[PDB]
């Protein structure tokens, strides 16, 4: 099975690019990282941050989860994300994707031991 960190990494962790190079990244990205396969992810967001600025946001200002939980953090500061959204003419299994590029806060879950990201809440 995938532990709740290594999927948060592989759905969410894009370090090597500094942001979306093109409109065909998420259609892209959302099929390099398995999330088109069952079906099509009708949303997910990419970070390109390095993993330790995205764990760091673990430390940082804790507020509440969309769910009502209280182990969610804001990133002090903006950070690159991509947003890719299922178009209204996407078909499983040819899944097709808008892919938004921005500069914003994330809110992340966070879990267990070490302290890591364990789901993506929101950006803001």
């Amino acid at each position: 099975k995938e532990t709740a960190a290594a999927k948060f990494e592989r759905q969410h962790m894009d370090s090597s690019t500094s942001a979306a190079s093109s409109s065909n990244y998420c259609n892209q990205m959302m099929k390099s990282r398995n999330l088109t396969k069952d079906r099509c992810k009708p949303v997910n967001t990419f970070v390109h941050e390095s993993l330790a600025d995205v764990q760091a946001v673990c430390s940082q200002k804790n507020v509440a989860c969309k769910n009502g939980q209280t182990n969610c953090y804001q990133s002090y500061s903006t950070m690159s994300i991509t947003d890719c959204r299922e178009t209204g003419s996407s078909k499983y299994a040819n899944c097709a994707y808008k892919t938004t590029q921005a500069n914003k806060h994330i809110i992340v879950a966070c879990e267990g031991n070490p302290y890591v990201p364990v789901h993506f809440d929101a950006s803001v």
